[PDB]
């Protein structure tokens, strides 16, 4: 697709999130860049309202899959870039096992030459001292696959996946993700065969930053589609 042309180099990224979890209101602003050639994201997020009322790892998935590296042989399956520059709406339900849920709505689009992710997050039915509001989740992140399928009726896609958040006692907090993406513009998009995004995420801190924040290095690579290239060798 035509949109893929927008991603051949380093693209600046801005992320802005407004959240309410159990009446705890907060905002996050992120800045960095993406280079889809390497499936690579480098971002720093700051909670601009004070202390973040949920653990940072629980927000990683909400906080630009247009930066995934789609191998050449699978580029006809890249919905995300094909919707650019007009963008897409991304909605999720994130169900924390034995606890509350996030509902998110985002618009991901270009503003000039910057890729912007604007998000509203609503969390309900969290337990006062469960793993989320009780801050019992380690500051780390496990690799996962995002399983994508076409939704041709909506001219878009759906995804399903499980995030496993490590609890500080050695256990796991499951976060089931259900996702839908639909284009903002009316131009044609790519509707993919089933495949997945292999995602690896590393969380860190800026040693000179006093605000509540998260430094993220993430690699995202599309996979899962059959090719006959081995025959070439
Ligand atoms: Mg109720």
């Amino acid at each position: 697709s035509k949109g893929e042309e927008l991603f051949t180099g380093v693209v600046p990224i801005l992320v802005e999130l407004d959240g309410d979890v159990n009446g705890h209101k907060f905002s996050v602003s992120g800045e960095g860049e993406g280079d889809a050639t390497y499936g690579k994201l480098t971002l720093k997020f700051i909670c601009t309202t004070g202390k973040l009322p949920v653990p940072w790892p629980t927000l990683v998935t909400t906080l630009v899959q247009c930066f995934s590296r789609y191998p050449d042989h699978m580029k006809q399956h890249d919905f995300f870039k094909s919707a650019m520059p007009e963008g897409y709406v991304q909605e999720r339900t994130i169900s924390f096992k034995d606890d509350g849920n996030y509902k998110t709505r985002a618009e991901v689009k270009f503003e000039g030459d910057t890729l912007v992710n604007r998000i509203e997050l609503k969390g309900i039915d969290f337990k006062e001292d469960g793993n989320i509001l009780g801050h019992k989740l380690e500051y780390n992140y496990n690799s996962h696959n995002v399983y994508i399928t076409a939704d041709k009726q909506k001219n878009g896609i759906k995804a399903n996946f499980k995030i496993r958040h490590n609890i500080e006692d050695g256990s796991v907090q499951l976060a089931d993700h259900y996702q839908q993406n639909t284009p903002i513009g009316d131009g044609p998009v790519l509707l993919p065969d089933n495949h997945y995004l292999s995602t690896q995420s590393a969380l860190s801190k800026d040693p000179n930053e006093k605000r509540d924040h998260m430094v993220l290095l993430e690699f995202v690579t599309a996979a899962g589609i059959t090719h006959g290239m081995d025959e070439l060798y």
